Parts: C-alpha cells; structure tokens; sequence
C-alpha cells in the first residue's frame, strides 16, 4: 500500500529562481592568511626603526 | 482561485538559530595542493642522497 507518486516540483518545474541576494564568501581555515611575516616597528627619534 | 498567502515563517522570523555545528570545508580539486615538488631520497649510505 505505497503508492507509486512523483514530486510534483519535479513533474512541472516551477523555476521561481535561487533567491541568491546575499553572498556566501567561504573564508580560510584561520581568519587572516598566512603569508609573509612583518616586523614591529616603532619610531625612535626622526625614523622609524626595527 | 489563489489563496494569497505570507508564508508564516516569514511574517514571524523564529530565530530557532542557525542550526551549526559542524565545519564545512571546501578543498581544491586536486585533493592535496600542487605546491613546491620533492626528491625521492634512499638510504644507501650512511648520509642521505637523492
């Protein structure tokens, strides 16, 4: 006693669209890249040394 | 005939919550990242050759 049905949305495709108003913007594995090391600087007299 | 409807989920937001738990994760096509190549190394004397 299963009847045997098809979905609907699938007999008659009703392409309202994908309602994507908003980006998704998958991020790395650990909020900031890893990349390139800076070095901590600050300002001694007139320039700004290591 | 067409009811106007408002979709009840939508005219009352229930913030049941996002429903996360679990990471995502997306990986490059090619499982492991093509990066910097190696050398096959053997051990056939004391010191290791390519």
């Amino acid at each position: 006693q299963a009847m045997d049905s098809y979905d609907p949305e699938v007999r008659v495709i009703d392409n309202v669209g994908v309602e994507d108003e908003m980006p998704n913007y998958c991020f790395p594995l650990s909020g900031v890249q890893i990349g390139n090391r800076s070095h901590e600087v600050q300002r001694n007299q007139q320039q700004w040394q290591n």
